[PDB]
DNA sequence: CCGGTGCCGAGGCCGCTCAATTGGTCGTAGACAGCTCTAGCACCGCTTAAACGCACGTACGCGCTGTCCCCCGCGTTTTAACCGCCAAGGGGATTACTCCCTAGTCTCCAGGCACGTGTCAGATATATACATCCTGTGCATGTACTCGGGATATTGAT
């Protein structure tokens, strides 16, 4: 009745006390900024 | 007899003449600016961990909201003790002067307790299992408020 019954978490807050859904968008962009983007490389910034 | 007129007396003007006030200049000395480490030390950067702060429903009373009845407020009257003004007697706080004396300066001396560090140990935070004292609920009854009538003051007018 469902595609899968063995669905696994992708970094939720079941263990810790962080946000249950996912990281905040500001945090997502802050983490993505750490990538060694090239000088002419496109990004979300 | 009354009235013009000189003489004297007083009021008005103006002006110094002099004695008391207050901003400006000279001057020197202890104390606000300002490095100089230092110094160790709080403050900042960088991590997580836990909980309290926050938001969503949801139950459930305590504030707003509508109707009759008198008790207190409003408004009038007269009148009287008080407020406000005035005036005089006299005491005492004021003002000024000389004389005395202890505050103020600074100097010297020195021993008592502020003040910091170093050591160590027992009083106190903290977690967990135990349990019983205080609290919401329910309910009998009696101390106290109320109404009514008779004492004892308690004021005012002859």
């Amino acid at each position: 009745k469902d595609p899968n019954f063995v669905h696994s978490g992708h970094g939720g807050a079941v263990a810790g006390k962080k946000n249950r859904t996912w990281k905040n968008l500001k945090q997502i962009l802050a983490s993505e900024r750490a990538l060694p983007w090239q000088l002419n490389d496109p990004n979300y910034f």
